[PDB]
């Protein structure tokens, strides 16, 4: 709630991606309540909170996805938890899900109407959101890589250990959460993926770009 | 480095969008290195890092933003500190940016040759990334949403106050920052932005969707 410089640094470090998972250790549903929590708490774009999260504890379809998860194959034979996160697919300001987000911040007929018009003005000339499917579905996920950083982080501040997943066919994860009847494809798409458990290896030492190089100063 | 569940659940409801900054309040140069420490040891697809942190101080090059940046003009000249995230535009997997990738990991012959065929499995045939041009820098504007959310968590945990920022003209705010040769624009392109400060109002209260509704299990 309060952390040191010494304090931060130590949390961001000390997070790194983990393969290796002990499968005798699992995350009690406290501890991983928390961590969703940091999820559905984070910031969003106008509001839009464009995901949800499935969490994967099915051990049958977790086999099922290893034949297209060679980012995460190990991982899911001994990771304590895996969340999917899927994004709002045609999230356009006209949308009745833009609806949902301007009731739930109580909205009049007025105030709506301006609410639309800046929605309008972002993603179509500010962002230029409108010029396919994807584009518009890609902002969202943008929205969902947020969520997936604080999820991260909170785990590590409660020394639980994790990895963000893209490596796996995202048509073919699309397709097998949607026949388990998970997520309705057409509101819904797959945006990233993460697992938690506790490390069974020591955390390997950060590689970055240095400061210098990523930073430009501009006085 | 270590925080309790309700430790960690403060640090993330704790954080808001200011929208409203003191000009008296400034930023430590050792808070602010802090806060950009945080985006710079942030994950990223297969170590990517395909961001550059742009700080705008100069107090006219901000109000050159002015214009076309609703989401943040009043903002712009009260905050402390305003980052503009900058995204690797055309990292494809053959590309000279990924060669620096490889690089920094130290490869052999034989190491990059596994390396160039996972990153080209991951961009052609998993993400289907090389559809087109936008496709790919939105990939990498994605992971630069991890560092931007991790820089808010970084940020409040040392009680700062943040804002992420998507209200501008990209096209504008592109080239207003290319023309006065802050980025090749041929390589880089505008991700997301974000102020810093200290509050001049009150914290509004936290308004999300429920855990029940943004979460599936999946027993
Ligand atoms: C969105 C995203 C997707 C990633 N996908 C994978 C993956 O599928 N498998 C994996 O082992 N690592 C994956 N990584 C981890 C990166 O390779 C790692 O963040 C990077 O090499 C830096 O290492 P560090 O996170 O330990 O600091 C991913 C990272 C991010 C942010
Ligand atoms: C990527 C991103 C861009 C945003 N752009 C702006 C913006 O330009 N101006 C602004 O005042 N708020 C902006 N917001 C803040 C959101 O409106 C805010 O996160 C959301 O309404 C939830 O409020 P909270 O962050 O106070 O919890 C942005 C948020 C995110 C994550
Ligand atoms: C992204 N990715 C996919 N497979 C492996 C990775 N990695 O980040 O090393």
């Amino acid at each position: 709630t309060q952390l040191t410089r010494e304090q931060v640094l130590e949390l961001f470090h000390q997070r790194s991606s983990t393969r290796y998972y002990d499968p005798t250790k699992k995350i009690s549903d406290e501890d991983f309540e928390c961590i969703l929590e940091c999820g559905r708490l984070s910031p969003s774009s106008v509001g839009s909170e464009p995901w949800k999260f499935l969490v994967i504890q099915n051990k049958t379809l977790r086999e099922k996805m290893k034949p297209f998860s060679w980012g995460m194959i190990n991982q899911l034979d001994n990771c304590s938890h895996l969340v999917v996160i899927l994004a709002k697919k045609n999230a356009r300001y006209d949308s009745p899900f833009f609806v949902d987000v301007m009731a739930r911040k109580g909205l009049n007929a007025e105030q709506q109407q301006a609410a639309l018009t800046k929605y309008k003005a972002l993603q179509e000339e500010d962002m230029k959101l409108l010029e396919n499917d994807r584009t518009l579905f890609d902002w969202c996920s943008k929205q969902t890589y947020i969520a997936l950083a604080n999820m991260l982080t909170g785990a590590s501040a409660l020394g639980i250990d994790s990895c963000p997943i893209e490596g796996f066919h995202y048509d073919k994860m699309n397709e097998c959460l949607a026949e388990e009847g998970l997520f309705d494809p057409q509101e819904y798409a797959v945006s990233v993926a993460a697992t938690f458990g506790y490390r069974s290896r020591d955390i390997a030492k950060k590689s970055r770009k240095g400061l210098d190089e990523v930073v430009k100063w501009v006085g």
